DNA sequence: AGGACCC
DNA sequence: TGGGTCCT
């Protein structure tokens, strides 16, 4: 165990794809999926006419006064397609990690080896790549790593073909030696295509980024922290002092993100399996009188109980979260967590008041069933 | 309970 | 600015 072959699968404008499949007439027409006053995503037809992901509806129409919009506030169908995608990938190989509703990581290492052991000391020279080779790098057929990654690209091509034939979905794939690289390379050729990264091009890929914030693992916060330290480019982070970074972000975050700056990342692909929680939200124009407005909470449970049910397992914890309007609270949420009566587990009425008591003890409102068993 | 990070 | 995961 050492050299891994990882694939990162990323779908094209996921919500938009699901909507276009539902109502065909929406195809070829610029399509935007809306949630409240946002256009969370849109089909490529729309991205051509200026529409960008997460853009105000207005700024969206005064940019494309023809953009068709559909409401994507109810995630039911997106969530269902998302699991169908994951299950299909799991068939190729069980260790699949979900990242959001449209990205999956699959460790193909075991699968690549088995396929190689099947080839003969001849046809192994006929091994070819499927899709793009990052930085148009030359393949060396005598390099065992090159061969493994190429088989990896073949598998990826099979997965994408399967996703399309069995689910009607198009998407990108990135093949590399680790999750970091696979995720970074899957987006090089953006629409419905795939790319494989050979080792000699790792630094080229990492340095192609324009800021550290672009590195998976480095968020909005850490990015700002690094700035205040004079660290802006990927090379700055690579060359920065381990000590100062270690003594200001924690030996953990520090030693880990500096590895990332070099394209190094040994995190394993984790088998996501069933969800660890179930939650539904509802933001509204500061329309909550602090009371009686819990009829909204009854709505949430309605679906949640239907979802938590279907699943099979039962939650042993419930929660409520809220927000409050005022200044520019860049981060402000509150929640009251509490166990669920063993009797009530095995229906709404009880739960309703249960959340109500949790309510009083305290713009948005969301119930979250967690601690599944 | 709250925080950070991600899609 | 509709959901999730895991760490402090
Ligand atoms: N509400 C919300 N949805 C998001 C956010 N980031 C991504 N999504 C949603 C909208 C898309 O249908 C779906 C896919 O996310 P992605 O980051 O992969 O982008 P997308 O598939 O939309 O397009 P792309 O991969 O760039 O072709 O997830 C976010 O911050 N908020
Ligand atoms: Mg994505
Ligand atoms: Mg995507």
């Amino acid at each position: 165990a050492s050299s891994r072959v990882i694939v990162h699968v990323d779908l094209d404008c996921f919500y938009a794809q699901v909507e276009m499949i539902s109502n065909p007439e929406l195809k070829d027409k610029p399509l935007g999926v809306q949630q409240k006053y946002l256009v969370v995503t849109c089909n490529y037809e729309a991205r051509k006419l200026g529409v960008k992901k997460l853009m105000n509806v207005r700024d969206a129409k005064e940019k494309c006064p023809q953009l068709v919009l559909v409401n994507g506030e109810d995630l039911t169908r997106y969530r269902e397609m998302s699991y169908k995608v994951t299950e299909l990938l799991e068939e190729f190989s069980p260790v699949v990690e979900r990242l959001g509703f449209d990205e999956n990581f699959v460790d193909l290492t075991e699968m690549v080896e088995k396929r190689l052991q099947q080839l003969q000391s001849d046809e192994l020279s006929a091994v070819t790549v499927s899709g793009h080779v990052y930085n148009n790098q030359s393949i060396n057929l005598l390099d065992v790593l090159h061969i493994r990654l190429l088989v990896g690209s073949q598998i990826a091509a099979e997965m994408r073909e399967a996703m399309y034939n069995q689910l009607g979905l198009t998407g990108c794939a990135g093949v590399a030696s680790n999750k970091l690289l696979a995720k970074l390379v899957s987006g090089v050729f953006k629409p419905n295509q795939q790319t494989v990264l050979l080792p000699e091009s790792c630094q080229h890929l990492i340095h192609s980024l324009n800021h550290i914030k672009e590195i998976p693992g480095i968020g909005y916060k850490t990015a700002k922290c690094l700035e205040a330290l004079g660290i802006n480019s990927v090379r700055d982070l690579q060359t920065f002092s381990p000590k100062i970074l270690e003594k200001e972000l924690g030996i953990s975050v520090a030693q880990r993100i500096q590895k990332l700056s070099f394209g190094e990342d040994n995190s394993p692909v984790i088998l996501s399996g069933p969800p660890q929680s179930f939650s539904e939200e509802d933001s509204f124009k500061k329309c909550s009188s602090e009371v009686e407005a819990k009829n909204k909470i009854e709505e949430l449970l309605a679906s949640l109980l239907n979802r938590v049910c279907q699943d099979g397992r039962k939650p042993h914890t419930v929660r409520l979260i809220i927000r409050r309007y005022s200044s520019e609270k860049h981060y402000g949420r509150e929640s009251r967590q509490c166990p669920i009566p063993s009797h009530v587990i095995q229906v709404m009425t009880p739960m309703v008041d249960i959340l109500m008591k949790l309510f009083r003890n305290m713009t948005l409102l969301s119930v979250c069933f967690c601690n599944l068993k």
